[PDB]
């Protein structure tokens, strides 16, 4: 029969996943930034060329005071049209002369002699052009668009465990367990041989497991424990709903005290973990001790939920169950993310090194 | 006694290692080359180099005709030996002398500027130096010999799971359990306290493990399910050797259904939870519940299978049971074509990038 | 009651642990060379300047000698004290001039007309500028003191399990257990439930979960095992400390006869193992089989040890269990290790390119 202890094993693999909810999951990465380098290269570019040039980005009207593009339009085979707007960012602060002298001395470029100048405003021209080509590879964008943030992972997280935004307090307010669906007894709330359970998320699966009640709470209702039964008073021949100090003294199990640095192959084990715990049988799979017919809490039937997703012909848990299907989710991002950050990374520290040269007078003059 | 569920550590544990099986375990990496980018470069040199230069890959005779280097020998005062192949496989489209054009204009390279043409020579020029040496990293070759396929490494998963390049049918068919080799008895056929297995594959062992028999079916048959037993029905004792119905009856128990990313990780941690559970004795260890004598699968003596490899004084697993030093051969043949991709694909973003600097005219004209 | 087996999950993620410990962790990822490659192409730097650059670096008496700075100070109207000592470096070995001439030979640089010389000179002088703008990039400054040695990890690892730099040999030499605290009986040494052990490593955890007694050996002090009890015979009731014969016997369940390869994720996977297998309680966590009072080996009291640390109300094992937070460290490590040596891999093999080009004659007079 069913006792003490007997559901540990069930209930680590568990815990592992309530703890990563709440604020708890950190991202922990450097988000690969290149763009002030790039927006001060391409200054330096504008700050270095030619006055002629810079004229091209005054108003005819007025000299510090951006071209009306309606007032003055762009040539045919000018290819100036969709570079303006970068150039004009560029150009902005330099419109004004003594910025302009400012922006001079301070990249290190001003008072030498023309051939001075004109050797270092073709590297630095040279150098800019080598830093848009990497900031322009299509390769970029494509890392851009799979990263994600702490707070979108950690939405998904709580979704999993508990189908909300954010993880309930201590009295679970704002939350109902088994979505408010719980009817009869238990093994009508947490599935049997022949039915699937009531629990959609994590946590109502956890109790599942492991709460004790009215009926087993001096046998079967410690298997998660060990001297002291959990203690919800859960009877739900009478009350079906857990309330939410029941709740609470099943998720305390857990350790809901600490953090964990989001990585996806950490995700990967903890669903693994849980998944290959799942018993395949005709109708269901049951997670927990099981000895016979149902997941009633009685220590000679079951502490156990059911699924009818995943049979001994059927299913993958990480892709039919749901609450396992939106944490395998999180790993995904967590992956194109991983891979994002390390592809960036190697421009940034092309354009660091382009933008450190470009300020370097000596290398410029050689 | 071994009753219902006693098995599900050990389930879980080899289900892991079955799931691999089959075609499910996938190598997504993607098998980088630069050649395309690389080559193209070198036809740009070429393409912009003097008439003189493109000359020097002809036959004396027709124009269009390559150079014979037996014809013409090469000038011993020059290094023009080594380089030749490279050059001539570019230059062959390059001379005939309508190709040149369209590509001296595909590469916006034709044009007028005697001059403006030699800035854009010298250009192109220490692009291709520093393209060629991006890539001519030496350790290659052995790189691409450190790579495997997909194919190749579901191969091995297969031999150490079932013995076979592929897994068999839900009939088992062309499948003989424990090689052929099963006699008496069940303890005979999964081992001891004394005496190992028949079993050389990873399947054998789950069959060992978790099958049912004529005897236990109301008890230790019900090591590894939670409603109903397996039902083999297997009678050691009259026929040794199993059916594919029974092996079947087993396998459904683990996750056929779905797919694995290989990674080494993956396969690292599904060998250690093995491992680890491996009870370590005198003379064998023991894989499964025991309690007395022998892996009979009486439910006071036990729900196993042994080993003679690994003892409490010898032998480690992935090194010294052979169906897990066939699945480490996987691990590291993997974490070998892991190393081999970053070490074959750093030039390719480097070369791409060149082409199209390369290819903008302003860039040739600094 | 607690019996066969009983502790077989307990045991096997404690020898998770145990064998790690002595020198089986390997750190086998290559070690970086990014200084080395810098180091080289500043001595080549030197070997191209002219030699009146080169006998700055020179005392005026003997010129096989160092400059010594208080003898000779340098120009206050120079930036020379911002680069002396990495000039120093480059300039020692080539003080002689025999080393001189031989490094000429070496980089394709002796016997050269001026004309060749210089331009060589410049060109090798541009990439040695980029080559030290490179190394200039914080993150590569930041990665290089984030990387770790295997020795360090391995003496870290072995402090968590035995307190102890060196894993003791088989007899524990060296080694008291319990750091010479444990007295009265097996429940004042391995925990209660109202009460922490004397176990401050995991080594002695172990013991309190997996040791037989001399009154349990046929009940409880099989938990660990499959047939036959570890037989320590300890008597905690009479001699409170095990000796190290009784501890090796414990040892023994785990598999010390092989490697891991170490790993940030496979840290935390082992310690997850560990952590989310506590039972946490209202005044202590236990580890191990537990049915009601204490952890004293007796069938029906518990085959365990017990943690004051983590509760259901406070703590997190990787922080607050002083071993476990040992182990932790390993892994923060080999993460900021894994991030600094994946960082590292561009540049380092970017300034490879660079000195296979400053080695190509033909690219340095372009
Ligand atoms: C690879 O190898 C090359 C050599 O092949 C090596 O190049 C060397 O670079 C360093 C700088 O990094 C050069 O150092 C300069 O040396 C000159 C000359 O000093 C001598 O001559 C002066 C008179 O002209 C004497 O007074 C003096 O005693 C020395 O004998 C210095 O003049 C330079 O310092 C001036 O500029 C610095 C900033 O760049 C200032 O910090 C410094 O205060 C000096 O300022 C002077 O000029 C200012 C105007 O700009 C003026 O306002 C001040 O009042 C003052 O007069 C500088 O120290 C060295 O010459 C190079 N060696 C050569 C070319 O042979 C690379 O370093 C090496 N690569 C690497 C990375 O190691
Ligand atoms: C890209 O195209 C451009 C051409 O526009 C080049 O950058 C390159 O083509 C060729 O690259 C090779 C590699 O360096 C160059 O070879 C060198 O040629 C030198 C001159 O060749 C000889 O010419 C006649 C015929 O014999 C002779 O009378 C001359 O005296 C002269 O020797 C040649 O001197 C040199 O040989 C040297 O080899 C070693 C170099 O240190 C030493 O053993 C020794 O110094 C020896 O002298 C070498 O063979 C070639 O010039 C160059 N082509 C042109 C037109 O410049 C293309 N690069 C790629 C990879 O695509
Ligand atoms: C950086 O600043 C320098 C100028 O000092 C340039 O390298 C560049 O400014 C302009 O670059 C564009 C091309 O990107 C040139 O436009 C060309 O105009 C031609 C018609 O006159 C047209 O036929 C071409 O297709 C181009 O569109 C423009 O001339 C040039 N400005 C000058 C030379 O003054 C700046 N580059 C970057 C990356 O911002
Ligand atoms: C679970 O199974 C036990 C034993 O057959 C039974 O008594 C319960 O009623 C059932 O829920
Ligand atoms: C396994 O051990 C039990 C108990 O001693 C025995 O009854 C069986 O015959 C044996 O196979
Ligand atoms: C552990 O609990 C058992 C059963 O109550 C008791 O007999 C032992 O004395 C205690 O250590």
């Amino acid at each position: 029969n069913i006792g003490t202890g007997d559901n540990v094993l069930h209930r680590a693999a568990l815990c592992g996943i309530i703890e990563l909810a709440g604020k708890r999951a950190k991202l922990e990465t450097a988000l690969p930034n290149f763009q002030n380098e790039l927006n001060s290269i391409l200054e330096l570019n504008m700050t270095a060329a030619e006055p002629t040039w810079l004229d091209q980005f005054r108003d005819k009207d007025d000299r510090s005071k951006p071209r009306d593009l309606t007032k003055q339009p762009l040539p045919k085979d000018t290819n100036w049209a969709d570079h303006w707007t970068a150039w004009a960012k560029a150009a902005l602060p330099l419109l004004n002369d003594e910025t302009h002298q400012a922006k001079l001395k301070e990249y290190k470029l001003a008072g030498l002699q023309p051939e001075k100048l004109e050797r270092a405003r073709n590297t630095i021209r040279r150098l800019t052009a080598e830093a848009v080509a990497k900031a322009q590879d299509p390769t970029v964008a494509e890392s851009t668009a799979d990263l994600t943030t702490e707070e979108d992972l950690q939405k998904q997280i709580n979704q999993a465990v508990y189908s909300k935004d954010t993880e309930p307090d201590d009295d679970f307010n704002g939350y109902t367990a088994f979505e408010g669906k719980a009817s009869t007894n238990r093994q009508t709330i947490c599935g049997s041989a022949v039915a699937g359970s009531k629990a959609t998320n994590a946590m109502d699966a956890l109790f599942c497991v492991c709460a004790d009640d009215r009926t087993n709470g001096a046998d079967a209702g410690k298997a998660c424990v060990a001297g002291t039964a959990p203690g919800t008073g859960w009877n739900p021949g009478v009350t079906a709903t857990p309330t939410g100090t029941m709740l609470q003294k099943v998720r305390k199990l857990c350790n809901t005290h600490g953090k964990t640095t989001l990585s996806a192959a950490a995700i990967e084990g903890r669903l693994t973990a849980v998944g290959n715990l799942l018993t395949r049988g005709s109708a269901t799979s049951i997670l927990g001790s099981f000895l016979a017919t149902d997941c009633s809490g009685d220590q000679g039937s079951g502490m156990c939920v059911a699924y009818t997703e995943v049979t001994d012909a059927k299913g993958t848990p990480t892709k039919d169950i749901p609450w396992m299907q939106k944490l395998d989710s999180v790993r995904i991002k967590l992956q194109k993310h991983e891979r994002a950050v390390e592809k960036l990374g190697k421009p940034q520290h092309d354009l660091k090194t382009i933008l450190t040269l470009a300020k370097d007078p000596a290398y410029l003059q050689l």
